[PDB]
């Protein structure tokens, strides 16, 4: 039995591992690393906590009666332990079927997920590799992140923008006066990356700091962001951004103060967007008063905001949530519009970036290669979050930017590395239609509520049991790690690559999956390739065992620090034109015209959403802020020893204000019920004043305990947010989920007494 110490990556950073007598004992964060997270102690837990799966697994009613099992007690628990060479040959016979019955049309293998990085064992990827071998599958297109703002971009500034390289953290601290964060908490939500994050934020806002610059933040919750800088904390009541904005910019007309000639020169659209503005279109000119009664924002306040901003350089940084809701196309849109009249885009630490809260963004990049990994081999394709829709409606229409499809009919659902009970919006609703799939199919390694809802479960190892090369920075391209062995599989648990690879051989197939390779030489060919294009570039790079025996290769940097977002357009536009229609900033867009749409017009615009805090008619009183855990990445970590650090009596924490508990008779510490139209949870509450009053915080990735699976709108005992939204577009254009457009009313829980069962195993599977 082993003892040493390994190094390995994740999500949450690069650390060492201590291994004593086979078992992993400690993470230690990377010399390295200017920040580590505080999750790392998690992520070791993950590995052995009493929710890992630890043999395959089938549904006893599908056992028992395949296509005629009863559906509707699904996530009940009562599964049936089978040995590998069953579960194995059901699975593929179930794929053989579907695919030869329906056609690639029954399948739905779009997967969503964070999963783990890796350039091997990338087990969506690997999915639809198998997937395409058995003859096809329907996919997904966009993501949960910015499902509206990546749609809109594009039309408006030519290019997605959202991943994109920002302007250098160097650069602002040397250049930027003013430094906004709307709707961004770059604190809590800098600690993950998508492939190994380098944690650069940290230093970039350490060096914003000690410089003296002015930081405002505009959220309804005082995070740890603000806290951190002591910044100017403006409120706004969640969802009426929008009209903030349209105030600052009716302010700068009304006043004389913006730039005409950035305008005139970079800019299409403004004269169809000034009427509109000022009134003439409506009656009802964009003024400062006008937003103060919709945003609860001081009149004053939004012209002074605009007053400086005009005056400074300024940075507006921008977060997602905004977007993550009804009409969420016009939050970024308007952001941008607004930038264009302070006409900063392209100057040293002036303008907008979507991305500085996000993996790094503006992190210097490198010059080092990239780094690529296994392929998939490779209507079809819908817009991700309408996953449920189209369980209820094979064959009907859906828009989508500009074109109409017809979803398909899909019979089966493999999912791998995501928790689709736990993301996705309304889960009374998405429960029931989950009824019209015939098999379920799931790998994980954890026993979410989505593993608990499979027909058939296969558990799969961590990146901790196996091996893996993966790049150290989403932008900074810092390095390429080796993602070594720490332990051996736990278990019964295989990885996702082995699954899949028995499971092609079983449909005939099992050479073109593997391509003949075992897990050293798929490494060893993505490493070759990046060294190979090194040293093209001029980058050395060590032949693979060297890499592998030191574990890490660095890049330097050679000019990525001045990297300034949009200076060669600001530069020349005519030589170096955006990717729009006019090859300008579209402020209006005559190709959103022509689609037509009534909620997603041609020019930014204020629209009521859904519902929103104090709208006229409302029915609920309290806004959710359903945004990103700080201790969870999602629903990952929950069922580990982190959970007691946050949790009340057991679950996920509810933060209120001291004056709404008040209004209820509830104390800190009470167990809740939340509820509105659409379901009804049980949270604990903290009364804190960091949440403004009409908002509440109730982190989504909370893992859903329903009390009794065959009870339509039965209560969830744990306190997963995703059963009070709704499921919707955010409009025609983007289609994107509307996960924080949500309201509810609070009350003392005073049911019976309830017993947790999300964070044991089923019995059958212990
Ligand atoms: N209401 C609401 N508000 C929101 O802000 C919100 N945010 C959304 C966002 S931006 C997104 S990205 C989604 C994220 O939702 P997503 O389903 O990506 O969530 P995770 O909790 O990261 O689930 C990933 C699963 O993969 C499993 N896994 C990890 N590694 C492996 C592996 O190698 N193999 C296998 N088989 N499994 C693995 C993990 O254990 C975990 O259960 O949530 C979305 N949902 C949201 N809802
Ligand atoms: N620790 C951590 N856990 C994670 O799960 C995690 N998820 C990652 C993922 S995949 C992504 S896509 C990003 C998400 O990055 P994103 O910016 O979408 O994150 P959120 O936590 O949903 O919201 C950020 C802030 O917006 C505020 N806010 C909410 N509604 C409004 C509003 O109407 N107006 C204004 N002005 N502010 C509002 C919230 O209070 C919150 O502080 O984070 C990434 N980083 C993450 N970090």
């Amino acid at each position: 039995l082993a003892n040493g110490t390994v190094m390995s990556g994740s999500h949450w950073g690069v650390f060492t591992a201590t291994v004593e007598n086979g078992r992993a004992t400690a993470f230690t964060p990377w010399e390295k690393d200017p920040h580590p997270s505080p999750m790392l102690a998690g992520v070791l837990d993950s590995i052995y906590s009493p929710t890992r799966i630890k043999y395959p697994m089938v549904r006893r009613e599908f056992l028992e009666k395949g296509v005629n099992a009863d559906r509707s007690t699904r996530g009940n628990g009562d599964f049936v332990r089978v040995s590998w060479d069953q579960a194995l040959d059901l699975v593929a016979a179930e794929v053989k079927r579907v695919e030869e019955t329906y056609g690639p049309e029954g399948v739905f293998g779009g997967s969503y997920g964070w999963k783990s990085p890796g350039r091997l064992h990338n087990c969506t990827t690997l999915l639809r590799r198998m997937l395409t071998l058995a003859g096809g599958y329907v996919n997904g297109a966009g993501d949960y992140s910015t499902g509206a703002a990546q749609v809109i971009m594009p039309h408006v500034v030519g290019t997605l923008e959202v991943y994109e390289q920002q302007t250098a953290w160097p650069v602002l601290a040397e250049n930027t006066e003013v430094m906004v964060f709307w709707a961004a908490d770059p604190i809590k939500t800098s600690q993950i990356g998508w492939v190994i994050p380098e944690h650069g934020a940290y230093p970039g806002l350490e060096a914003l700091k000690a410089k003296g610059t002015k930081v405002i933040v505009i959220d309804p919750v005082r995070t740890k962001t603000v806290e951190f800088f002591g910044a100017e904390h403006i409120t706004p009541k969640p969802q009426t951004d929008v009209a903030i904005m349209l105030g600052m910019a009716h302010t700068l007309v009304a006043e004389d103060l913006y730039d005409k000639d950035f305008i005139a020169n970079y800019t299409s659209g403004f004269d169809k967007f000034l009427p509109y503005l000022d009134g003439e279109t409506d009656s009802t000119p964009k003024t400062a008063e006008w937003a103060e009664g919709i945003s609860g924002v001081p009149a004053e306040t939004i012209k002074e905001l605009a007053r400086l901003f005009e005056s400074k350089r300024t940075m507006l940084a921008a977060g997602w949530s905004m977007q993550r809701m009804h009409h969420g196309e016009q939050a970024h849109w308007m952001l941008v519009t607004l930038a264009s009249m302070l006409g900063q885009i392209g100057l040293p630490g002036g303008g907008f970036g979507l991305s500085y809260h996000y993996s790094g963004g503006g992190t210097p990049s490198t010059s080092g290669p990239a780094l690529a990994g296994i392929t998939d081999g490779g209507a079809s394709v819908i817009p991700v979050a309408r996953v449920v829709d189209m369980l209820e409606n094979p064959g009907a229409e859906f828009d989508f930017n500009g074109t109409r499809s017809k979803f398909p009919d899909v019979k089966m659902a493999y999912w791998v590395g995501g928790n689709p009970f736990v993301h996705h919006q309304d889960r009374n609703r998405m429960v029931k239609a989950w009824e019209k799939l015939e098999t379920f199919v799931v790998h994980d390694f954890q026993w979410t509520p989505t593993a608990r809802h499979a027909d058939i479960v296969l558990p799969a190892t961590t990146s901790y049991e196996r091996n893996d090369i993966e790049t150290i920075g989403d932008y900074s391209n810092t390095g390429i790690l080796a993602m070594k062995k720490i332990v051996e599989p736990l278990y019964e648990a295989r990885s996702d690559y082995d699954i899949f690879a028995a499971v092609a051989e079983r449909l005939g197939k099992g050479a073109e999956f593997t391509e003949g390779k075992d897990e050293m030489g798929w490494i060893k060919s993505f490493y070759d390739d990046a060294a190979k294009q090194g040293k093209a570039a001029g980058v050395q790079m060590p032949a693979f065992d060297a890499f592998w025996a030191e574990g890490i290769v660095e890049f330097p940097v050679t000019d990525g620090a001045d990297f300034v977002r949009y200076a060669s357009f600001r530069e020349d536009p005519l030589l170096n034109p955006l990717g729009t229609p006019t090859g300008l900033i579209e402020i209006y867009s005559k190709n959103i015209e022509k689609m037509g749409y009534d909620d997603c017009p041609a020019h930014p615009t204020w629209m009521e959403p859904l519902e929103r805090l104090d709208g006229p008619g409302a029915k609920y009183p309290l806004h959710i802020a359903a945004s990103h855990p700080f201790n969870r990445l999602h629903s990952q970590l929950n069922g580990t020893v982190l959970r007691e650090g946050y949790a009340v009596q057991g679950h996920e924490p509810c933060l209120m204000h001291p004056d709404d508990a008040a209004a209820r008779g509830i104390a800190d510490g009470d167990v809740v019920r939340v509820h509105n139209d659409r379901g009804q949870i049980l949270t604990g509450v903290k009364v804190t004043d960091a949440v403004m009053k009409g908002v509440i915080q109730i982190y989504e990735g909370g893992w859903y305990d329903p009390s009794d699976v065959t009870e339509p709108g039965t209560l969830d005992k744990y306190g997963d947010v995703n059963v009070l939204s709704a499921d919707i577009g955010t409009s025609k254009l983007a289609q994107g989920n509307c996960g924080q457009t949500v309201l509810a009313e609070v009350e003392k829980y005073t049911g019976p007494a309830v017993t947790l069962t999300g964070f044991v195993a089923p019995k059958a599977a212990e």
